[PDB]
């Protein structure tokens, strides 16, 4: 079975063996979340979304449509995602751009990941970093200051 | 009529017909809200606030006092503003910093707005921009890596 | 007395006299908060946390393991700390780093703090910045545009 929190509103079935799901999250019907993830609390989680197994999602994260996240993912704290590279209120793109993090991967806290954006098999982004180009497997990325 | 989710805390009767506002929001009395908006998940909107028609707010962004969203508007996620430039705890402002976004306006996911800001009509803020100074409008802004 | 929401799930009760906590906090058993506190909606404390008293902590706020802050801070909304410098999904450090934020200091709206720091009485962090380094006491950082 898979923990729910009672403070969550949780409407996908598809959720894994051994995942936990925290307090005030949202996770609308066709979102895909496999075994062993830990969704922290403050958390939204949108249809076209697939998540694989043992997925650690810190808190304060949206995942939106167009967004795949792999098997052994990280994602900091207050990460954010993007599907909509010119956003306009009550623009509706035709097709959402698709973000990919790959297998292992992981995202400092309050990183920004632009849309269309691959992050490549165990990658590490720095805290606070703005991705704007993919990110090849196995590199460190940070925004200098 | 407007869609309050129950999961929401909503203390506003300002709220105009077509308004969505989704789980986990907060909305502190005297907040207006205009026709046909839609407040994402784990907002929270302060009491001296004004936001237009056909306003987009995203998920994790709160909108303090003193700040005045115009029609039309994007705000990304975890978008954050400022009403106090020098914040010390329980040093209370006798008048709060004032923020506008003017009308079209866009703001990318996961920028910081300094307080006293206006950002002009159809601007376009960047993912991950620090917007320190006004930004004229029409024009896209962001913080160069 | 101190002011639980009924929103709000607090399974802490060392919460000094004066304290509020808001809809949709989170609060492990173990958090030590002290007095005339303010935890604003939509925060996250863990168990290894020390709060002083006249602590204000604005919208969205995650306070981990290892973490303490001292009285009279101010943090910002969305600030994002952290307590694992390479974080691998499901791989836990024996020992978590350790930050704290010293007597006074402020923390702008959005900044990114990196873990094992120390934050110096009565610094002023600006909004949006990465925090990758000790701030001495009374000095005022931001990260440059
Ligand atoms: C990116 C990194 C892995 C790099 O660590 P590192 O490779 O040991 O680098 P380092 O030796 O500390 O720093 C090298 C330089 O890069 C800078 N730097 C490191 N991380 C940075 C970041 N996130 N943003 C900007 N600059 C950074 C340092 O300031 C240092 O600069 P100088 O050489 O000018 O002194 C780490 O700093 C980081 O960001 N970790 C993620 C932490 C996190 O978000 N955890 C999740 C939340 S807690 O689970
Ligand atoms: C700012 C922008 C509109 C610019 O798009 P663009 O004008 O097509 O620029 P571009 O050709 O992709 O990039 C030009 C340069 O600016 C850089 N850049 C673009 N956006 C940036 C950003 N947000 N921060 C820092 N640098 C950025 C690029 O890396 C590129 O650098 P080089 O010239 O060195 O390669 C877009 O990148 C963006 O930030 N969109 C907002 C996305 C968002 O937040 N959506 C809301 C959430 S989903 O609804
Ligand atoms: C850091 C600061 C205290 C600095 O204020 P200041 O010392 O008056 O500086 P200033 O005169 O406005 O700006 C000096 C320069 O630093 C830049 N700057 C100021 N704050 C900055 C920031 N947060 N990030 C990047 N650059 C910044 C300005 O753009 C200006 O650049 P130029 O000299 O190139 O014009 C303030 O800008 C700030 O960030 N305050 C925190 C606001 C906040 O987060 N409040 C909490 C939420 S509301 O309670
Ligand atoms: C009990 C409880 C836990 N949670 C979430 C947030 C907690 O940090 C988390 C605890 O689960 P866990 O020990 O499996 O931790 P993880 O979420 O796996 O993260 C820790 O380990 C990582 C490797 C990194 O080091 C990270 N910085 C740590 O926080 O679960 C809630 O959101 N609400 C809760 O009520
Ligand atoms: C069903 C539901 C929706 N919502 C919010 C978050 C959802 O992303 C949003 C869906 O409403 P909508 O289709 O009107 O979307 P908008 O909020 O208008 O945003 C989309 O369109 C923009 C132009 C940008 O492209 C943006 N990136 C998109 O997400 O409503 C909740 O917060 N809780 C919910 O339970
Ligand atoms: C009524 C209510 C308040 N709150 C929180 C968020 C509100 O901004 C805050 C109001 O309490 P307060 O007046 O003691 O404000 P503080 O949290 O102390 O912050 C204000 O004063 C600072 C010095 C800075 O200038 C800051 N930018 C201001 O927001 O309490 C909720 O989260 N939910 C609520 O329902
Ligand atoms: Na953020």
């Amino acid at each position: 079975g898979h923990m729910i929190h009672k403070l969550a509103d949780v409407q996908s079935k598809n959720i894994g063996s051994g995942t936990r799901i925290w307090q005030f999250c949202v996770v609308l019907p066709s979102a895909i979340i496999g075994e062993n993830c830990n969704i922290c609390s403050h958390c939204f989680i949108e249809n076209d979304v697939k998540i694989g197994n043992n997925v650690t999602i810190k808190c304060g994260v949206q995942i939106w449509d167009g967004i795949e996240i792999e098997d052994d993912v990280f994602i900091g704290p207050n990460v954010t995602f993007c599907n909509d590279k010119y956003p306009r209120s009550k623009q509706y793109p035709k097709e959402f751009s698709k973000t990919i993090i790959k297998k292992g991967a992981s995202i400092g806290a309050n990183a920004t990941i632009l849309p269309g954006i691959t992050i490549g098999e165990n990658a590490m982004i720095g805290a606070g970093a703005i991705v704007t180009k993919d990110v090849l497997p196995h590199v460190t990325y940070y925004s200098k200051i």
